[PDB]
């Protein structure tokens, strides 16, 4: 299947070169997979989700996304127009308040919620978790992501937007998950993107157009935007049966666009998420 004039990020993960505007993907499009968007929540009523998104858990007074970050990242995972896996089921876990902040204990609780709740859902193709959040190093935040990963969930986390080494940030520094750095439309490392050896993959992170609260859309930047690309990519490939949750990050790096990014500091992987689709 081919989506013309797709957001540059979708077209980039379906191409070996930058500058295309068509997102090519297998029409299964993540059908049968589930992605938990652990963020500010998801406006599940947005027409772009077509009934495939729903709130499953909040840690605040409402499950409503008052921020828009979670709806944006959910839209990048699998909204109709802005999503990588356009047929996937989106579950929203609101661990961050309407200002975008959250306690580590709340974020650890949300990760442990996904590890259990996936046993009550119907995800025959696999379970994915998109963690578009980051803070300083925390051995407990790292451990919760490792437990999420070990329980059988493809965990994708943002490398962080500090232009620093990601080893000082959690859950980015947890090696068992999929730490995702950010790139722009000219295949440069995003100027904000964290780097380091703990990084596993890069995705489109600068000026990512996706859903927003109020039934709207907007473009924003961050490794928090590159993470749902890889989370949606993992969901998309798990549905195709090419990978599993334990092996998806390793598989995505093996099939990535190698050496195509500039400004990648020495020691940091030069790998761009790539769906490897051949129409
Ligand atoms: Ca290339
Ligand atoms: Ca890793």
């Amino acid at each position: 299947a081919a989506q013309t004039n797709a957001p540059w990020g979708l077209a980039r993960i379906s191409s070996t070169s930058p500058g295309t505007s068509t997102y090519y993907y297998d029409e299964s499009a993540g059908q049968g997979s589930c992605v938990y968007v652990i963020d500010t929540g998801i406006e599940a009523s947005h027409p772009e989700f077509e009934g495939r998104a729903q709130m499953v858990k909040t840690y605040y007074y409402s499950s409503r996304d008052g921020n828009g970050h979670g709806t944006h990242c959910a839209g990048t995972v699998g909204s109709r127009t802005y999503g990588v896996a356009k047929k996937t089921q989106l579950f929203g876990v609101k661990v961050l308040d309407d200002n975008g902040s959250g306690q580590y204990s709340t974020i650890i609780a949300g990760m442990d919620f996904v590890a259990s709740d996936k046993n009550n859902r119907n995800c025959p193709k696999g379970v994915v978790a998109s963690l578009s959040l980051g803070g300083g190093y925390s051995s407990s935040v790292n451990s919760a992501a490792a437990r999420l990963q070990s329980s059988g969930v493809m965990v994708a986390v943002a490398a962080g937007n500090n232009n620093a080494d990601a080893r000082n940030y959690s859950p980015a520094s947890e090696p068992s998950v999929c730490t995702v750095g950010a790139s722009d439309r000219y295949d440069r490392r995003s100027s904000f993107s964290n780097y380091g050896s703990v990084l596993d993959i890069f995705g489109p992170g600068t000026s990512i157009l996706s859903t927003w609260i109020g039934g709207s859309t907007r473009s924003i930047s961050g490794t928090s935007m590159a993470t749902p690309h890889v989370a949606g990519l993992a969901a998309y490939l798990m549905t195709l049966g090419k990978t599993t949750a334990a092996s998806a990050c390793r598989y995505i790096a093996d099939t990535a666009n190698k050496g195509d990014l500039s400004n990648i500091p020495f020691g940091t992987v030069n790998l761009l998420a790539y769906n490897n689709y051949q129409a």
